C-alpha cells in the first residue's frame, strides 16, 4: 500500500553495510559476510516476508550472486577500471576465467556512469532482482504486484526529477535491460566458481 | 532513416522482416537431436537475413553485428520457440511437424530443465496474452541489447547508435499498449514484465549453451554480402 516515496525510504534505510576484508580465499570470506547482511536487507524489502520462508529461501537461493554484483558494481563506480570488493580490498584488472567475469563487472560500473545510475534507482534494481530470478499462484501473484509497485517507484522517482514520460519509459526500459547482463554475469560468475537452502533458512532466524 | 521511423512504421518494418516458419525432415528419440540441429541451423540462415532487416543493425559495423549476434543467437531461437509454442500448453512447437513433450525431452541427459523452463516462459506468455508486434519488438531488442556490454571512438559511436535504437524499439512498444487502450501505469507495468523476461530467456539461453556444450566465421559470411 505504501506510496513511492515511501517505498524509496524503506530501501534506503535497508541497505546492508559496506564491509571490510589467497585472493580467492579473502574473497570467498567477504561473500559469505555479505550473505548474513543480504539476508537481513531482503526482510526489510516491503512485500518479502508475506512469501512463505520455502519461497523467501528460492528467491535468495536464485538471486544471491547477482546482488553481490551489482552491489559491488555500485560501489566501484567511481573507481574506473577497478572493483572496490572492499575498502581494503579495491583490485584491478591484472589482479583462471576471472578476467571475462571482471570485464563484464567493469562494463557494468561503465554502464552505470554513462547513465548517472541515482542510488533510488539502485535500491529499486535490487529489490527487482530479488523478486524476479526466480519467479520461473498466489505467490506469484503477489511477487508481480510487488515487481509493479517497485515499476511504478522508478517512474515516480524519474518524473520527479523532471524527465518527460518518453524519458521515463526509456530509462525504465535501459535499467531493467541492464539486469539480463547481470544475469549473465551470474550464471558465467557461478559456472567460474550441504544445500544452499539450508543455509539461508538457518540465517533468517536472527 | 531507422531512427526518424515512426512506432508504426516501425512495426510494420518488424512484421515484414519476420522469418518464415520452418520444418523438420519428413521420428524417434536417437534422431532427436539431428533434427532439432539441422532446424536450428537453417533457421540461423534466415536469422541473419532478419536481422539486416531490423531498422539500425546494418548501421553498424560488419563486425559489430557478428558480435551481437553471437551473443543473441539462442535467445532468439529459443524466444521464437516459446512464442510458437505459447498456444500448446505443455508443449514446445519446434516445427509444425515437430511437437515434443516433456517425457520426449527426458530422453536426454539435462535437456528436460531446459525445456521446464521454456516451457514456463511459454505459459508465462499466454498468461500475459502477447501479441505479435510486441513480441517482434522483444526479440529486437534481444538482437541489440544481448552482445552490447562485451564490446574505440568509434565503438562509442556504435553503442550510442544501438541505445537509440533500442530507444525507439521502446517507444514502439509503448505505443502498441496505449494503442491496446492500456492506461499509462498498466503501461509501464506491462513494458517491465516484459524486459524481465528476457531476463530469464538469457538464463535460459546460458544454461542452454552447457547443455549444447556438453561460429563466428559463418555469420560473417551470411552477413558480408557482397552486392553482386
Ligand atoms: C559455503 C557458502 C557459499 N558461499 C557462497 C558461494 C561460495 C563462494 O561464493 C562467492 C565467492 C566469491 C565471490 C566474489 C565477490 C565477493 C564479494 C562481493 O561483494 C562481490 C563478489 C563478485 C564475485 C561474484 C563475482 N566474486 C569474485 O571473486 C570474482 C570472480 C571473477 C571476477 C570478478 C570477481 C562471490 C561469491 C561460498
Ligand atoms: C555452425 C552452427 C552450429 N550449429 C548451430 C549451433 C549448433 C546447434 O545449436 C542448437 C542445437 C539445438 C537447438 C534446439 C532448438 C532448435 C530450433 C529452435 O527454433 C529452437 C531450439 C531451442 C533449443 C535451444 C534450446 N534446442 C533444443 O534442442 C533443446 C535443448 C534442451 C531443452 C529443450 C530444447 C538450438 C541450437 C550447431
Amino acid at each position: 500500500s505504501l506510496t513511492a516515496d515511501q517505498m524509496v525510504s524503506a530501501l534506503l534505510d535497508a541497505e546492508p553495510p559496506i564491509l571490510y576484508s589467497s585472493m580467492m580465499g579473502l574473497l570467498t570470506n567477504l561473500a559469505d559476510r555479505e550473505l548474513v547482511h543480504m539476508i537481513n536487507w531482503a526482510k526489510r524489502v516491503p512485500g518479502f516476508v508475506d512469501l512463505t520462508l520455502h519461497d523467501q529461501v528460492h528467491l535468495l537461493e536464485s538471486a544471491w550472486l547477482e546482488i553481490l554484483m551489482i552491489g559491488l558494481v555500485w560501489r566501484s563506480m567511481e573507481h574506473p577500471g577497478k572493483l572496490l570488493f572492499a575498502p581494503n580490498l579495491l583490485l584491478d584488472r591484472n589482479q583462471e576465467g576471472m578476467v571475462e567475469i571482471f570485464d563484464m563487472l567493469l562494463a557494468t560500473s561503465s554502464r552505470f556512469r554513462m547513465m548517472n545510475l541515482q542510488g533510488e534507482e539502485f535500491v529499486c534494481l535490487k529489490s527487482i532482482i530479488l523478486l524476479n530470478s526466480g519467479v520461473y499462484l498466489e505467490e506469484k501473484d503477489h511477487i508481480h504486484r510487488v515487481l509493479d509497485k517497485i515499476t511504478d517507484t522508478l517512474i515516480h522517482l524519474m518524473a520527479k526529477a523532471g524527465l518527460t514520460l518518453q524519458q521515463q519509459h526509456q530509462r525504465l526500459a535501459q535499467l531493467l535491460l541492464i539486469l539480463s547482463h547481470i544475469r549473465h554475469m551470474s550464471n558465467k560468475g557461478m559456472e567460474h566458481l550441504v544445500p544452499l537452502s539450508d543455509l539461508l533458512l538457518e540465517m533468517l532466524d536472527a
